[PDB]
């Protein structure tokens, strides 16, 4: 019997594991590791619904052919394990162990996965662990429904943007965009009355706010012409809200006799406008379609690049910046000391003494290093110390090659 | 009549204005201006009800002494500009016209200010708009209301992190925590079940949520580290969603009559929670208790520091990451050809004639421009153009350098050839 599966699997060390059994298992049957496939993923913030919604999803990839494929309104909500409480439930990424064939418009017989994702930001999670998910699942999936709640913030925009490029740096070099379908599904939508629920309303809203115009400051234009860059299709759907005994009853199932029926009525548009045969897209990795055995030798690919050390960590707005400013600092100190030495042991000076030019190297190191530490940083002056160490220790490394320019002057 | 008045201003260009005048006339009058303040805030993210919930702290500040300070249910709610729709209303900073004078369980006057705040991470405004907005008003305010939706993420902490260091360099050094009072109030709990609305269930939520660990990753004992040491005293207040009709119906005004009962009750808990007489903690800043006209002095020199250039420029996590791994490229590439030209044109090394040496610098230069290339970077080759060009330019004037103490070891070089071709 079908059900979900753990293939990338986070770890109580924050290391990530590939369950590369399960995952050739699933797609390397003989059904369908030759097909073309469509991966379909959701991804987005903790706890606002995600598996929720891949198991209607999953209603509808069984039943698409029936009008009510909906469901019973007394039937509970199975599949992928959805809940309500503050902790996270949804670790690492999972897939359907059903992979579903489907024909396209064109004839084509497609395989279909689904992908359901570890939400970003939860308490236990590094940035790291959140970008890693995230960048794979985009790395993966045709489609990824990239799930918001309320609004779209510019703090939304700057997190895609630094998954995106994280999934980047881990492929590899492209004149194509790197990615295909990006869906903004923007939960509990609460103005129908300025941008009417459904995809007609979310296009409009989305043009506004993604829109790059040249009276825009620049950091607002760059993530917008990046989110732009990165995607060849870029969609949003406003969905209302469940209705409170969705958000708040303990002993909510998930029965459609107890959601609200705009959200049910919207619901029913959103799931065929995702994973109707016409929209289906098969997954491409620079500018080649990918079968289901293809798609399983990126992701053991991707991973194994994530699991080393070769590409930069995502770092904290505050940790990030702090490391800049300390960089910055000391380079700035560094050319101080340099550019002030040779002006009494450039090559066009005069040989000096040794216990002059000890004497002068004393002051012109104190100088730099007041100059260092007087720069205002983020960080504090602990977050530093590392930082000033290298800093005096490279100064003493570059005084001494000022000894031997010097003593080339007297011989 | 009482009014909001706009003290800080964020102009079109993101410059910072403020408005002394008006400031001034409020803090300034002969009835306030000696006595010390205490001064709430409210700040978060954009479109979450601030506006709203500083309405209904107005009304209890008006309706103290009244048996029924909540009003009447159907009452529209006015006070601070607040509405419905997607896009932001407040900007800047804005505080009441009308300053309040409340007698404390001790026995004199305190003056209570309200202020409201633009909206954090709007789609108007830079990181830095938003930063120096919440670090202003929680450097001038004894009391900041943080006001989230649904839950406690690590990207909210990540922000307030950020937002109170930002705050922090722009102050006097004291050995002193920098800020009085934080309440992490939570709009739309969805689990009762797990942690109550109000106070006590938030209280046990944030214990665990903010709890530092010397075993938890660096990264996330960190933050926690910083927002404790960044107040004496956090609390937090969990509050029920108010009902689908505040949140989407376009023609609710306020009134309590379309306010779902428990978001009412909770309420009634939250606001004299806050603003009761024995909870006003007086304004202190650098261990001095402050006062209406010290307040505006403050105002004035904080704003000073924000509106120049003297501190680093907050930056979104793609930026600071790139900008990081450019510099450390730069200087790991620069480094590694001042090596090379060492083992060439060292202090202790021969003489070169200029044509070795160029050829040999221009070998160097080329591997240290293909190491830096070959670094891996967040941001894009197209980020790091700017840092190869600062590269190369940097690697060409330590070039000259060498030039210099290279043509010293020889300095009749080139007219001893002249001499001796002939
Ligand atoms: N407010 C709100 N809650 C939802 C919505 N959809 C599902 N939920 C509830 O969100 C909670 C967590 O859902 P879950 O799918 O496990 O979230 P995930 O962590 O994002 O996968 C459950 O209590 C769901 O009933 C929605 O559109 N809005
Ligand atoms: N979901 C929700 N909406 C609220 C709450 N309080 C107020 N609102 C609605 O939120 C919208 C924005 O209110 P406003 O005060 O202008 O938000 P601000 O931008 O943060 O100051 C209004 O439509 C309010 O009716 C709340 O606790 N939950
Ligand atoms: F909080 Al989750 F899936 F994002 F359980
Ligand atoms: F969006 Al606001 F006050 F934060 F109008
Ligand atoms: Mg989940
Ligand atoms: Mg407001």
């Amino acid at each position: 019997k079908a059900g979900p599966v753990q293939v990338l699997i986070v770890k109580d060390d924050h290391s990530f594991e590939l369950d590369e059994t399960a995952l050739n298992r699933i797609l390397l049957s003989e059904a369908v590791r030759d097909k073309e496939v469509v991966a379909v993923s959701v991804a987005g913030a903790f706890r606002k619904g995600k598996s929720f919604l891949m198991d209607f999803m999953l209603r509808y990839m069984y039943n698409q052919e029936s009008v009510d494929w909906v469901g019973d309104y007394n039937e509970p909500l199975t599949g992928f394990s959805w809940r309500g409480g503050s902790e996270r439930e949804t670790t690492g990424i999972q897939i359907w162990s059903e992979i579903f064939l489907i024909n396209k418009p064109d004839g084509k017989k497609v395989a279909v996965l689904l992908m359901d994702t570890q939400g970003t930001s939860d308490s236990q999670s590094t940035l790291r662990d959140s970008a890693t998910v995230f960048a794979l699942s985009t790395m993966i999936s045709s489609i990824q429904v990239y799930n918001l709640s309320q609004n779209v913030q510019e703090d939304d925009l700057q997190h895609l943007q630094l998954f995106t490029e994280y999934g980047r740096l881990a492929m590899e070099e492209t004149f194509l965009k790197p990615f295909q379908s990006l869906i903004f599904l923007v939960r509990d939508w609460s103005f129908p009355y300025e941008f009417s629920y459904g995809a007609d309303g979310g296009a409009k809203f989305l043009e506004k706010r993604l829109k790059v115009s040249g009276n825009q400051h620049e950091e607002l234009q760059n993530v917008r012409k990046h989110i732009h860059s990165c995607f060849t299709n870029i969609s949003c759907f406003l969905l209302p809200h469940p209705g409170l005994k969705v958000a708040t009853n303990p002993n909510f199932d998930g029965k459609l006799k107890e959601i609200d029926d705009e959200f049910i009525k919207n619901l029913k548009i959103l799931i065929p406008w995702l994973l109707s045969p016409e929209s289906l897209d098969i997954k491409e990795i620079n500018g080649n379609k990918i079968t289901c055995r293809g798609l399983v030798e990126y992701f053991k690919a991707y991973i194994k690049i994530y699991q080393g050390e070769e590409l930069p960590h995502p770092k904290s707005m505050l940790q990030a910046t702090a490391e800049a400013n300390n960089l910055a600092a000391v380079a700035t100190a560094k050319d101080t000391y340099n550019k002030k030495m040779e002006e009494i042991c450039g090559g066009d000076k005069p040989f000096l003494a040794p216990n002059d030019l000890q004497t002068k190297h004393l002051q012109l190191k104190e100088e730099s290093v007041k100059l260092f530490r007087g720069v205002k940083k983020m960080g504090g002056e602990e977050f530093s110390r590392r930082y000033l160490q290298q800093l005096e220790s490279e100064i003493d490394e570059l005084y001494i090659q000022y000894i031997k320019h010097n003593d080339s002057k007297n011989i």
